[PDB]
C-alpha cells in the first residue's frame, strides 16, 4: 500500500480516561518519510517503542521531559487505516479517552485519508518469536497479512474467549471500548490513575454483572478490545506490520515487552 | 492454463515517456476472480477497454478523475505471462516507461508466478471481423492460441516488414523498444507529450538513419514492437485472449477500436 497522510487537519477533545484532565488533539498532515509522531510543548515525540515510558492500564509515551499518556487507540487506529505521516500535536496530559473505543477516530480518519508517493516499507515479522510473563503469553510469525487473535481468560462471567482480527474487519473491533472489573477499581484510583473513568467511556464489568446500562455492545467486546489495544502497541514498530499474533491474556506491558524483543531482532 | 498472481510484491520506478515525471509501481498480489486492475489515489482502476480515455502515441486508462498513461507494456507483459490477478498501485500519472520495451517487466514478473486455483477463462474470438481507418487494418479470426501478426509499412529504409508471434515466442517481442521518427518529434512534443523520451527509451529512426549509438535490437525491431503493444491493448479484454490477429499498420487507437468491436459482439 502507499503511504497515507490526513487531508486536512482533524481534532478531537474530551477528557483523559486517567488524568481526568481535558485535553485536545490536532492531526497534522505530513509528507513522505514523516512516519507518526507527537507533539507537546515544542517536543516531538516518536510513536515508537523507544520513547514508551509506562505500560500498566495504558500505553504512555516520553521524551524530553514531556509525556503523553494513553496513545494505544488513536495509534491503533492509525495502524490499522494505515495513515503513515501526521503530527498529532497533543493539548494535554493525555489522549482524549472520548466513548472508550477507536470509533470517533476511525470514522473522521477515514473520510479524510491521502494517499501519498511512496509505498509502505511495512514491519515484516520474519521468524516465529514468544514472550511469556506469568501465565501471559504473546505469539507472534510470519504472514503475508496482519492478523491478531486475543484469547482471554476471565474470573468472571466472561470466561474464555477468543476473538481474531484479519485485515478487512477493521469496523469489528474499532467499537469496542476499554473494560474494568469493580474489583480493580479501588486500585487502579488508589495507584494515580483512572481519574476520567466513568460507564461513558468505561464497561464496568462484576463477577456476574455489566453496570452500563446500555450492556455489551459485543458479548466479547472485551478481548475484541484487547485486540484493539495489541494493533496500537504494534505500531510502536515504526510502521504497518505484517505478522499473525496470537496473545494470550496479554495486557499493554507484554505488547510492549514483545514490541522490543521484533525490534532487537533487527527485522 | 491456470489463473496466476505474483508471488510478491514486485516494484518498478523511472520516468514516463510522455509526462516526463518520475513514477513508481508495485504490483500486488490478489486472489482468484480480482482480475488486473490499477489503483491510483485511491481509486481502482480496471484494465479494461471501458476505461480507456486516450490512444494518441499511447493507451491511458482513467476513471473518477484519476488518469493513468501508457498502460500498454505492462499490460502486455501481463497477458503474455498470462497473470490474471493483480492491483497495480500507481506513484505518478504514468507508468514508467524503463528502457521503452517490456524486458524489465517481464524477468521481474517471470519469476514471481504463482498458480492459483481456478482456470483461466479466456476470451475467445468466436467470428472473423475486420476494422480499418485510412488504410490501416485489423484482421481477427478464430484460433486455439494467440497468434499475432504485424505488417508495416514504413516511408524509410524500413520500407516492408511483417512479423508474427505465436505462443512460446514471448522472448522475441518483450525486448522490442519504441521507436519514433526524428520528423515525429515535434509534433508530439507540441502536442504535450514525449516529454521524457530520450535515446535511452526511445528507438529514433530517421529517412534512413538510427541515431541509437546501439542500434536496432533486431531488423525489424519496430514491427516487433507493434506486436508486442497489440497484445497490451487485446488484454483490455478482460482476460487472456486466443484468437489469430493481422494488423496492417495498426495503432493503439485501431487495437482499442478493435477490442471494443470485439467487445460488443459479447465474445
Ligand atoms: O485473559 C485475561 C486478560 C486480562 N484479564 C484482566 O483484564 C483487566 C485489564 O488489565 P490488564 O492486566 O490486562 O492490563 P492493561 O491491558 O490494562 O494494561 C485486568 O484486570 C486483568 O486481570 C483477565 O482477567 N484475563
Ligand atoms: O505501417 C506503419 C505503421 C506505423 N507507422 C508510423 O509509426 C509511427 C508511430 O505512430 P502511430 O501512428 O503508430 O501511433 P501509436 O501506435 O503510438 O498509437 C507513426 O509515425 C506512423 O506513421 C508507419 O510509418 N507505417
Ligand atoms: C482494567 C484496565 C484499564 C483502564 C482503566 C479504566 C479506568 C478505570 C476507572 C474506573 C471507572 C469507574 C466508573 C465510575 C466513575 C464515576 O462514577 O465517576
Ligand atoms: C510515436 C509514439 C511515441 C513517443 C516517443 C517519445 C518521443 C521523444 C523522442 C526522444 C527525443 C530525442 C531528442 C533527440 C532528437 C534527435 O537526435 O534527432
Ligand atoms: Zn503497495
Ligand atoms: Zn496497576
Ligand atoms: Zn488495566
Ligand atoms: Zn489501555
Ligand atoms: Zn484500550
Ligand atoms: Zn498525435
Ligand atoms: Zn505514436
Ligand atoms: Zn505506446
Ligand atoms: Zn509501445
Amino acid at each position: 500500500g502507499l503511504e497515507k497522510t490526513v487531508k486536512e487537519k482533524l481534532s478531537f477533545e474530551g477528557v483523559g480516561i486517567h488524568t481526568g484532565e481535558y485535553s485536545k488533539l490536532i492531526i497534522h498532515p505530513e509528507k513522505e518519510g514523516t512516519g507518526i509522531r507527537f507533539f507537546k510543548n515544542g517536543v516531538y515525540i516518536p510513536a515508537r517503542h523507544e520513547f514508551v515510558v509506562h505500560t500498566n492500564h495504558s500505553t504512555d509515551l516520553g521524551f524530553k521531559g514531556q509525556r503523553i499518556k494513553t496513545v494505544e487507540h488513536i495509534l491503533s487506529v492509525l495502524h490499522l487505516l494505515e495513515i503513515t505521516n501526521v503530527t498529532i500535536e497533543v493539548i494535554g496530559n493525555e489522549i482524549p479517552i472520548l466513548d472508550g473505543s477507536g470509533w470517533e477516530f476511525y470514522e473522521a480518519i477515514r473520510k479524510n485519508i491521502l494517499n501519498q508517493n511512496r509505498e509502505i516499507d511495512y514491519f515484516v515479522v520474519e521468524e516465529p518469536i514468544i514472550v511469556e510473563d506469568e501465565g501471559r503469553l504473546i505469539k507472534a510469525e510470519p504472514s503475508d497479512t496482519l492478523e491478531v487473535t486475543y484469547e482471554g481468560e476471565f474470573k468472571n462471567f466472561l470466561g474464555r474467549q477468543k476473538f481474531t482480527f484479519v485485515e478487512g474487519n477493521e469496523e469489528e473491533i474499532v467499537l469496542a471500548r476499554t473494560f474494568a472489573f469493580d474489583w480493580e477499581i479501588e486500585h487502579i484510583k488508589k495507584v494515580g490513575l483512572g481519574k476520567g473513568g466513568s460507564l461513558k467511556n468505561t464497561l464496568v464489568l462484576g463477577k456476574d454483572k455489566v453496570y452500563n446500562p446500555e450492556g455489551l455492545r459485543y458479548e466479547n467486546e472485551p478481548v475484541r478490545h484487547k485486540v484493539f489495544d495489541l494493533i496500537g502497541d504494534l505500531y510502536l514498530l515504526g510502521s504497518p506490520v505484517k505478522g499473525k499474533f496470537y496473545s494470550f491474556r496479554g495486557g499493554h506491558s507484554l505488547n510492549v515487552k514483545l514490541v522490543k524483543e521484533l525490534a532487537k531482532k533487527q527485522k
